[PDB]
């Protein structure tokens, strides 16, 4: 558990992009090229997350984690209405928690009796619960979610609006909101936060607010392999830079690559 990267997707043009996906990738993206990035840069382990596109089918990252269980871990995506006993197979088979990936999507009304159940179940797996949302929508997750005694995992920097920015009040509010108790945010993603070289200098004051808020241990990285939509643009190499970049001081790489990502996935 030595050098973990919390973020990063298999798929291949043979599974099915469900009918409303926001793009659909034509190439390959493969557990033997993944587990091969990590190789090359000594990670001993990684996370696969459920992508949109593939709606709630999880089975390309069920197989990809099957292959490699002793270094991978997995984030599905699954309906509210799931039943516990279809969530305690998921588990079974190496799924630590369920994302809520909101973009180009309606905010969904988590006080409902149907999902107050869902996520009573997700509390008593341990699994964490995932956020990929912009900040007008986590404003709005957040309190619903405090409720609740999992971990809860933000997504890129909390997806800074590449407009707004950080003074976004949006983004303001989605900060107080943060509790040291529960909350945890991914480095990862710079590059979603607009164009460079300005998307690093906002990953960059980003990282600082979190550090002076108190929230060094609650961070994670994640290559975001493999940069989707900007697959011209972006190398686990160039992932691995900004990181270096954005988190210059090494004692506090050694906390985001190793410690954090190691409580939180309990690898």
């Amino acid at each position: 558990m030595n050098c973990i990267d919390t973020h990063a997707h298999v798929f291949s043009t043979q599974d099915h992009s469900i009918e409303t996906a926001r793009y659909a990738p034509d190439y390959e993206a493969t557990v033997q090229s993944f587990i091969s990035h990590l190789d090359e840069h000594n990670f001993t382990h990684g996370v696969l997350v459920q992508p949109s596109f593939l709606g709630t089918n999880n089975q390309a990252m069920l197989n990809a984690i099957q292959q490699y269980p002793d270094r991978l871990k997995g984030i599905a995506v699954v309906q509210h209405t799931t039943t516990f006993n279809e969530l305690v197979n998921l588990k079974a088979q190496g799924i630590v928690g369920v994302r809520l990936n909101l973009f180009g999507l309606n905010l969904p009304a988590l006080n409902t009796p149907d999902w107050q159940k869902f996520l009573r179940n997700v509390e008593s797996l341990n699994w964490q619960v995932e956020l990929h949302a912009p900040p007008k929508y986590l404003v709005q997750l957040l309190p619903q979610l405090n409720e609740y005694s999992f971990d809860v995992v933000i997504d890129h920097f909390g997806r800074v609006d590449p407009v707004k920015g950080i003074e976004d009040p949006d983004y303001q509010k989605f900060l107080s909101l943060l509790n040291v108790k529960q909350h945890w945010i991914k480095v990862s993603g710079f590059y979603r936060l607009g164009a460079t070289p300005s998307n690093i200098n906002i990953a960059q004051q980003a990282y600082n607010i979190f550090k002076e808020k108190g929230f060094l241990h609650k961070l994670i990285w994640g290559s975001d392999w493999p940069h989707t939509q900007h697959e011209s643009l972006i190398t686990y190499e160039d992932a691995i830079k900004a990181f270096k970049q954005i988190v210059f001081d090494k004692h506090e790489q050694c906390l985001i690559l190793n410690q954090n990502p190691t409580e939180l996935f309990g690898f």
